[PDB]
């Protein structure tokens, strides 16, 4: 309560970097305990961002994603009963340079944590967490739900890549820690998009007609997304990210013609 409220302060300080693994690992175990008040935790993070300087109002956005990856689920499952999260669609701190400069990033970073909440509460799991592989989710799911469901996924990394930024605009801690994280979310994020267009194709066949027209226009959208995350983890390696960390993309684009299996 009180340690919570105090660690949240912490986390979120006037202060140029992201915030601090010691609390940040204090804030996970709170998800953890069953005796934690998880709405309280939440409120206090989102009182954070009503205040009128940038480095505040970022870091208060970091805290919530490192939560909504490491912490227990129960966190982003609250996260997503909800009607409204962030509100900053209009922020613009103008006490400085770096203010106007964050201010876009912080409209963009808070509109795909939105999404990937909103993605959680339509279809009741993470993309980002689940079993890959053969024996996974994304790959053993019927013809019905992934129709239903790789739209969602495609919505939530639309937002992720709009964060657009540049490699020549990474240049403090505040904005660098923001993209690790993003940058851990496209990968998982993209293996479940690829895992389920590989469901497709295997069933693409097999499927009533008008359903095979729901398909393509999904691989279609894919192939576009596709030139777009090769884009992305381009600035990653400009940065300096380990190129073991990233994935490979050789794999999955040649078929577009089924285009043509609407004889
Ligand atoms: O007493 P500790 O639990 O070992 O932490 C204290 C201090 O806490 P206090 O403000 O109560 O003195 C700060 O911890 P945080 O407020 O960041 O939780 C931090 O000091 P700074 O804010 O100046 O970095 C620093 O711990 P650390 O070395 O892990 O950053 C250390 O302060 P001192 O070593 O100067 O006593």
């Amino acid at each position: 309560g009180s340690a919570v409220s105090k660690t949240v302060c912490k986390a979120t300080t006037h202060e140029i970097m992201g915030p601090k693994k010691k609390h940040l690992d204090y804030l996970i175990q709170c998800t953890n305990e069953m005796n934690v008040n998880i709405p309280q935790l939440a409120d206090s993070l989102f009182e954070r961002t009503t205040n009128s300087s940038w480095v505040v109002v970022f870091k208060s956005l970091i805290t919530t994603h490192h939560l909504m990856v490491y912490g227990n689920e129960r966190f982003i499952q609250y996260l997503a009963s909800r009607n409204t999260l962030f509100n900053l669609s209009n922020f613009l701190d103008k006490s400085g340079l770096q203010g106007y400069d964050m201010s876009t990033f912080i409209r963009r970073y808070s509109r795909y944590l939105n999404e990937k909440a909103v993605s959680y509460r339509q279809v009741a799991f993470d993309f980002t967490k689940v079993k890959r592989g053969a024996d996974g989710v994304m790959r053993t799911m019927n013809t019905e739900k992934l129709l239903k469901t790789v739209p969602i996924i495609q919505n939530q990394m639309d937002a992720l890549l709009d964060f657009n930024v540049n490699s020549n605009e990474l240049t403090n801690g505040v904005i660098n820690a923001a993209f690790m994280l993003l940058f851990k979310d496209a990968i998982r994020l993209f293996a479940a998009y690829n895992e389920g267009i590989i469901n497709l194709l295997e069933k693409y066949f097999d499927m009533k007609k008008n359903q095979c027209k729901e398909g393509l226009d999904i691989y279609k959208k894919f192939l576009t997304r596709m030139t777009r995350i090769s884009e992305f983890l381009k600035v990653a390696e400009q940065v300096g990210i380990d190129r073991g960390d990233i994935p490979d993309l050789s794999q999955a684009p040649s078929s577009l013609l089924d285009a043509l299996e609407q004889h």
